RNA sequence: UUUUUU
RNA sequence: UUUUUU
RNA sequence: UUUUUU
């Protein structure tokens, strides 16, 4: 029958679209610790560099807390900042998080000890606790620097210049590691060394402020298993998408490499995409099976009206991630992996085998494109 | 089935152009180093013949701060202006800037010691070191002087017209390695060479003012690596695409160059339009294939809605330029080198080689360019 | 009534 | 749940 | 990421 098919796709389509909700949803009201940054009013570039080292010591610092590198890695993304107050109001929008700033006048000479200002409120203990804490790093970490080579924490910074030369290898370097941070990890990643290399010869990345791989693991893992860090992440790429070709040089770097952070993890799905609805003769194969077909559209319906955010799934990991899995549609994904095993050898290294791969249709996959080429 | 690929085309669409933002984008506030530009109030051709070469050893110098070579190279692309007040003022626009006006008088004689304004504020011992910096030059450099014949640096300027013989020979050796600058270097480039050797034979370029290999590739890498440079670089392009027919000798030359600037380094994008998109019969092998073509479709108009510095993405590095990447359509482009690889000689020589090109696509475009011919 | 998979 | 490439 | 030609 036919009715039958159209209600079943209309009935498809709203069951998927419906877990919308509302954008501006302000969901329930739960704990959230108490982070404290640091702000830095006026533009002393010294005290910048001095910050830098602190909170990347900080996270890579084993025996600190949660909201401690929480605290570490939001000041540390908003040094580049002008107005650091107005800065870290943009966090401030993120319901987990209830930070309070802490107005830094400078540091103890020689020392990682904090000077607080007059309005400030602080106490010479939580500061002695930094400064224990701020000095912490793992018996892996070579040389007691993150850095490969030690004497970048020595190097002297007066000059703004200078210190934007070193947080912007810094921060590039995170950015790239955040590249892979939920999806690919425990493991040296040849795309990782690639997106190296790519802003090393762009001449953004520079090796005198290259980081140990080992604490590139550490800062992945730490941003990763934060979570008011990635909606500040999340914050900073829908700037660094706002702004036209004209931008700062941070801005762009944070832009550059969100083309390569967005639409994380979702790789089955637009792989499916492509060798389903981009080779021109799937359906030339799979036309019976519409199940999957409006299945995928409505995902795609779904998606453009998530939001700008859409892309930023498995950074965000809010819950509609689930919904793309592969397992919403095997068959047709069974056929996308037996196509793509020969109209790509790339991608023969993707974890295309899963618990639902149909052994008949990966075959025809296969036979197609043989006979396309055969 | 049909209704899903039109969703998939539309969603492609979408989520190509919805990287756009807002084009008055005030990008987040970063650190800016402080640039001092050198201004010249009344025109004394003495004192810009003095600037320019005082600039072009800066900017050849090697131990010379980022921001200083800065302020070299806005002073020298500025150096033609009659109120050169208001033409900084252009630069001024850029974010990443901050420059501050510095009033010259002139030079003490002999040497590169300044002679400061009464209302500029400048004390002495910064013109020293400036007046140390300007002699800096690298040991490859040969005779002390940038230009391959001494002597020029030697000739007294007294009249405006030989000075802008001067100034304009070097700025367009300027423009013609900003042209490769950030695509190809480190190797002499047969490109710039013939760009030279046409803009000698249009009485444009004077061998009288020729600069030596690597102080032409020294001046190309100081340019690419500083940014502001290249915002002034496209504001200064951006009005030279303004004027109409009737214009100066400078922003003539300015947008001969640009002709040859604009679109840079994305090239791949070009040549699989125009062996894909150009030759009438493509589809008529990859008619299956259409999401590299929805996706091609998809760049296109993200381009033109780009705006009109659309064509200075490799020169601005603005974030977008990644999307043109051969990456998102590796198919056609295996088809288009397999066919510009018969339908030229010339494009034998380019990097056409990719991890993800597809052996047996380029076969195809091959053998129906053999076919077409043979 | 329920019962596989994600 | 994730996993190739840019 | 880039890479031929004008």
């Amino acid at each position: 029958m036919s009715s039958v098919l159209k209600a079943f796709e209309r009935f498809t389509i709203e069951q998927e679209l419906q877990d919308r909700g509302e954008e501006g949803s302000i969901p329930p009201e739960t704990l959230k610790s108490a982070v404290k940054v640091f702000v830095i009013n006026t533009p002393n570039p010294t005290t910048r560099y001095q910050m830098l080292n602190f909170c990347l010591r900080i996270i890579c610092s084993q025996n600190a807390r949660a909201s401690h590198r929480v605290g570490a890695l939001i000041t540390l993304f908003s040094l580049p900042s002008a107005g650091m107050q107005n800065h870290i109001r943009l966090a401030d929008r993120s319901p987990e998080a209830q930070i309070e700033r802490c107005e830094i006048d400078g540091f103890e000479p020689g020392t990682y000890r904090l000077i607080p200002n007059a309005r400030a409120n602080l106490t010479a203990n939580e500061i002695a606790a930094y400064a224990l804490l701020a000095d912490d790093l793992p018996p892996t970490i070579n040389n007691g620097t993150p850095y490969v080579h030690a004497d970048v924490e020595g190097q002297p910074c007066d000059e703004i210049e200078q210190f934007l030369d070193r947080c912007y290898s810094v921060l590039i370097q995170a950015w790239v590691m955040v590249c892979k941070c939920m999806t690919a990890y425990d493991q040296p990643a040849g795309s990782a060394d690639r997106r190296f290399a790519k802003y090393q010869q762009q001449g953004r990345l520079e090796a005198r402020y290259m980081l140990q791989p080992e604490a590139q693991r550490l800062i992945q893992t730490a941003i990763r298993k934060s979570l008011v860090v990635r909606q500040y992440l999340t914050f900073e790429l829908q700037l660094a998408r706002r702004q036209g070709l004209l931008s700062n040089r941070y801005y762009a770097m944070v832009g550059d490499i969100g083309k390569y952070i967005e639409n994380s993890g979702l790789t089955a799905f637009f792989l499916t995409l492509k060798y389903a609805l981009g080779t021109k003769w799937s359906p030339l194969s799979l036309a019976a099976f519409t199940g999957e077909l409006t299945k995928l559209r409505s995902l795609m319906m779904l998606y453009r009206g998530l939001g700008e955010q859409a892309r930023y799934l498995a950074l965000l990991e809010a819950p509609q991630i689930m919904d793309f899995a592969p397992g919403g549609y095997p068959l047709i994904f069974s056929y996308a992996m037996g196509v793509g095993t020969v109209l790509d050898v790339q991608m023969r290294n993707y974890t295309y085998a899963r618990p639902f791969l149909n052994g008949y249709y990966f075959q025809i996959g296969v036979e197609t494109a043989r006979r396309q080429q055969g």
